[PDB]
């Protein structure tokens, strides 16, 4: 009687950040419920081809832009008439970003200024379209980061998501009774080819990230997919303002097990 | 469809509320529902519409808890899902001030004693199987206390939410998902009409909800299902708040 | 100009389980800053030697028992005329309650018994002299077990622990206009002479613990007790319904530092 | 004498809550930095405290680090940072009244400000081996309102997690650092404000259980006892200390 087949049909979806990772692994997902997928990322390449994949459109942006940003919605709204689904997932964590005794004011902010006041940007974009619709549902990416503190920081990264955190719970709660929800997914770390291979490398540096994680691995971006979906569906439709963490249980935990 | 094709689900509180609501949408994605509950007028008649089984369950009892899951994997093979959800919340259970121990123990041995034989009984079946979700059903009062006090109540969810965590972690690694569902207040065609006649008392909870309602049974189903399914293979040990936005929420919008 | 010495002058606090451990460490900390101290236990010797000490008053107690928790309150408030503080700390960890597959029902009930129903009798009976006084400040003891789920499981212990949190929560939230403040105090693991010498022997299954504790040990009960100080105190006026955690960064941390 | 001999860096220490924690800190025997913004009214708290005053903008990364360097250079060490200068201006609001300038304006004065005296503080006590870091977040950092002022939570937001991070990754170098997070805080202005607008006002109480806002000293006596060994097992805290705000959903009449 439930298909999930068609849990989002018709719904026009924008992802920032969608050329990759969970970004594009959440168009899949998205697209396989029946929505319209637009692509929003940097690289004009990967975006090309993941919007081919998708059926769906490709925009450039540069999330960190004000008129870019304004510029993927627009073209979303104008092109489908409407924006149901926000996934603003772009975000970046690059080397320069690490221990705040070595990580200097340039590093600090082009963080901030991807991670943090992309959000901004593109819940402000989202929202412009979404209100007078009088619907919608933006889920921000922040991370389990924005809960749980590490010694192998990355302190803007860390600051950004916090910001992403507390601004999107806000939001959720500002915007419920006009017909809108707001959502922050925490994903726990996730893996990549890179980093199995970097982890069947040195299992002394792997084992102690893994130590604390109870499912005792990294999650698969189809995982954080699985979650949006959810969000971005009327299965959700109770849910706003929510700290979504989808982390393996590395929030939850003390001693792990064997 | 078919998210839950071939999977075996066992409800405590399956004749009523939440537990029926998400009976009916598990049965949706392919689901076997065992309907476990007290009652067994409305639990026949849960079990006949979900084309599944009946049985008879008090879930204070060790014997009838394990008969429970026993039976339901000696008749389908397999317990895939568990949705621990009977409960109870008696008006004899209030403010602290006139809550007499019998009330305050016979809440703690349905609501949270329960959980603990649930998830023994569970566990006893999934854990050679290597697989599993359990869904214990604790509330938004398990985060969030109010003046309007059950105070038994309120302790034995809190109970269930921290057992749920731990086994969550526990379990982690041998293939068994554990997770708190924490609903926020759920409506009912009783709660509709009281708050119709008394806008006051409504006004003083719906104040407190970003919005602006209390929950209807199948948006809780909902989240069940999700936790039940391979859609949340990276969740556990879940404080899985469903609250309309209580526990994030200061002031609320108009 | 600031005088801790004073910050409690002849306020009236009684401790359960005050014989041992934080709630003995309490003791002397509140008689430090001028309380008087009454001592509820269930060992008359140590109960004894306690009260003794911290110059105050004991009185037997079993905690599970309604009529021994409320002459224990009423003998706190005929003796000394009120009680306005209670650290309802009594509990026990035993060995029979562990994993769940292998903890029986007598085991489970008892932990409720003396951890949980303990606190709810504890509550009930200082509200009683509390409320007609119009102030009081109650801490209870739960754990940061109640937040941190542990593979390591004592099952019945943490679903106590668990109603204890909640029960608090809701007690401060329910007061809060009534003078009085509830908190529940959630400490980390406590270190003991037995534990120090057990972590000696067994770096294994040291580690397997410390690796989850920012500050790489165990508390000492004299850390608990400056905790509750703060919470009786007018220190913590605006401060109730606290998830009061006191727990060296274990609930807040992912990677801990080398 | 809990805070005897221990050298205190206070940034927006010449008002609110800055000011009543000065206050706090030299009664239990500190010595207070006061790192201010304005020279006269940052110069009348040093004096009334027997302290120092000096002029900082803490979103300049150079003015920060001359903050901390001069503490050093006169009083030898710095036992404790209290981070705490930030701003609530009007023209950060709700989201789509909020433009570009007015965003980045407040995450460089509340949140860039703290990367930056954190950055400097534990520089200076790393070397000592101890330290204890105060940061003003906000009860904003963990419940949202519909009265939002959309920068301001996101900037507290970032306050929270990087104090909780800083707190885990120098938690076995002697040193603890814990996010305060005050609920809305008194003044005379909002009390009086609260009176001729007590439909305002009973739209925010309803959520306080203890149905007021806090005094500044409340904080002041939290921020005292960060500071302190009494302390000593509290680090990467979540402190709040919000009247039971984070705590509620029906409050008590
Ligand atoms: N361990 C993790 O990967 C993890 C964990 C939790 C949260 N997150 C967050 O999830 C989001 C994506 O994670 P991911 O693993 O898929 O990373 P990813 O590198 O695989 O994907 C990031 C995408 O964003 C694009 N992008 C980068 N900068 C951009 C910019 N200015 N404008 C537009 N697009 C830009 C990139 O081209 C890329 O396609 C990020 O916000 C990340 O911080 C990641
Ligand atoms: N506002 C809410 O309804 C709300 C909110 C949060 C959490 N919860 C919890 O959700 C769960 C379900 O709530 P609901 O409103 O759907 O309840 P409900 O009263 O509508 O139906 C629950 C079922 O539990 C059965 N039952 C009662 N005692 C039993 C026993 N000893 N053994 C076996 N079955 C028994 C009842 O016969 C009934 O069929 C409960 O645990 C409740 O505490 C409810
Ligand atoms: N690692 C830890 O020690 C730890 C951590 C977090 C929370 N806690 C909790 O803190 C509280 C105190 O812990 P502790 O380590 O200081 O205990 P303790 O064993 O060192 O002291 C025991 C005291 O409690 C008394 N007691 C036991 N049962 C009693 C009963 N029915 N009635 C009256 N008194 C009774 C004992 O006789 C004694 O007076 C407990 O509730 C514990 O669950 C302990
Ligand atoms: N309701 C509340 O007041 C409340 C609640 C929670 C958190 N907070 C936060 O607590 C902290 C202090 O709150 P407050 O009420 O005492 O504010 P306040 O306005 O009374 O004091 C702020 C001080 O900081 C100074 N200052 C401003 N900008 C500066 C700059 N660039 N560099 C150096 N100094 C500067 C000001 O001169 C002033 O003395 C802030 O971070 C605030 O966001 C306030
Ligand atoms: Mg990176
Ligand atoms: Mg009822
Ligand atoms: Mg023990
Ligand atoms: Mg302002
Ligand atoms: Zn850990
Ligand atoms: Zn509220």
């Amino acid at each position: 009687s439930m298909d999930l087949t068609q849990r989002l049909a018709g719904k026009v979806a924008v992802i920032t950040g969608g050329a990759s990772g969970i970004g594009l692994a959440t168009g899949r997902r998205l697209r396989a419920e029946g929505a319209t997928v637009v692509v929003g990322d940097i690289d004009p390449t990967t975006g090309k081809a993941a919007a081919d994949e998708l059926e769906g459109l490709f925009v450039p942006v540069d999330v960190s832009e004000q008129e870019a940003v304004d510029n993927l919605f627009d073209t979303a709204a104008s092109t489908f008439g409407r924006v149901d689904i926000a996934f603003n997932n772009a975000g970046i964590s690059p080397p320069e970003d690490d221990l705040i005794e070595n990580t200097d004011l340039p590093a600090w902010q082009r963080v901030q200024d991807i991670n943090l006041k992309s959000v901004y940007l593109s819940c402000r974009a989202a929202l412009r379209h979404m209100v007078p619709a009088g619907k919608g549902s933006i889920i921000n990416t922040a991370s389990f980061v924005a809960v749980m503190g590490s010694a192998t920081s990355q302190i803007s990264y860390t600051a950004s998501k916090g910001g992403v955190l507390a601004m999107s719970r806000e939001l959720g709660v500002q915007y419920a009774r006009q017909g809108i929800r707001v959502n922050a997914l925490c994903p726990g770390p996730v893996n990549t080819p890179l980093l199995q291979e970097l982890f069947a490398k040195d299992p002394e540096r792997a084992a102690r990230r893994l130590v604390h994680i109870p499912l005792g691995r990294f999650a698969e971006p189809e995982e954080l997919a699985a979650a949006v979906a959810f969000l971005a569906s009327d299965d959700a439709s109770f849910i706003t303002g929510s700290t979504f963490l989808v982390d393996g249980g590395i929030s939850s935990a003390y001693v792990t097990p064997l």
